[PDB]
């Protein structure tokens, strides 16, 4: 997260860290046994870490649970990043509490202009590299469909939406990948892609979760 703020320990209870010997992606807890992340974050040997703030220090509220199954969307296209969503099932149910909680899935898509909360442990530099140990947060508005398509000609599908600031300075970045974009208390987006970080006229692009609720529900209903 570039140009954001320190969230505050466990203030984003649904935020998870995907670990494969190190933090490599974010994710969102949608219920005690399932996590929603980006399909491009896929890899084997994933351990889901919940209740995390500083990912390099055991602070006492964490829950480490290995993934038992990963399900990348059937139509995920890594070339275009269309359908960049993946479900991860935990080997065991997480113990839900005040610091580890699920985030509700949307019933309707978010409206352009809505201010959402983006979070993660990704790069905090626009030009250069610096990874925080504690969770970072960013308040960012959903940009217009028109502005999004103009920023990335011929690359924005109906399963994507842009959020951020065209003037640059505030954006998600490498490492926040797979993380949440919450608007009005609903998981409306997944940190997916963009062009660099916090660059002018190049806002972050996010997977439009509201288009996948049927697939998510059917999938967790049979797995
Ligand atoms: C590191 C690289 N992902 C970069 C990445 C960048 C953004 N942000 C942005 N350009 N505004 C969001 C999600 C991402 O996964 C990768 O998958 O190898
Ligand atoms: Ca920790
Ligand atoms: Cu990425």
């Amino acid at each position: 997260i570039v140009g954001g703020y320190t969230c505050g320990a466990n203030t984003v209870p649904y935020q998870v860290s995907l670990n494969s010997g190190y933090h490599f992606c974010g994710g969102s807890l949608i219920n005690s046994q399932w996590v929603v992340s980006a399909a491009h974050c896929y890899k084997s040997g994933i351990q889901v870490r919940l209740g995390e703030d500083n990912i390099n220090v055991v602070e006492g509220n964490e829950q480490f649970i290995s993934a038992s199954k990963s399900i990348v969307h059937p139509s995920y296209n890594s070339n275009t990043l269309n359908n960049d969503i993946m479900l991860i099932k935990l080997k065991s149910a997480a113990s839900l509490n005040s610091r580890v909680a699920s985030i509700s899935l949307p019933t309707s898509c978010a409206s352009a202009g809505t201010q959402c909360l983006i979070s993660g442990w990704g790069n905090t530099k626009s030009s250069g590299t610096s990874y925080p140990d504690v969770l970072k947060c960013l308040k960012a508005p959903i940009l217009s469909d028109s502005s999004c398509k103009s920023a990335y000609p011929g690359q924005i599908t109906s399963n994507m939406f842009c959020a951020g600031y065209l003037e640059g300075g505030k954006d998600s970045c490498q490492g926040d990948s797979g993380g949440p974009v919450v608007c009005s208390g609903k998981l409306q987006g997944i940190v997916s892609w963009g062009s660099g970080c916090a660059q002018k006229n190049k806002p972050g692009v996010y997977t439009k979760v509201c288009n996948y609720v049927s697939w998510i529900k059917q999938t967790i209903a049979s797995n």
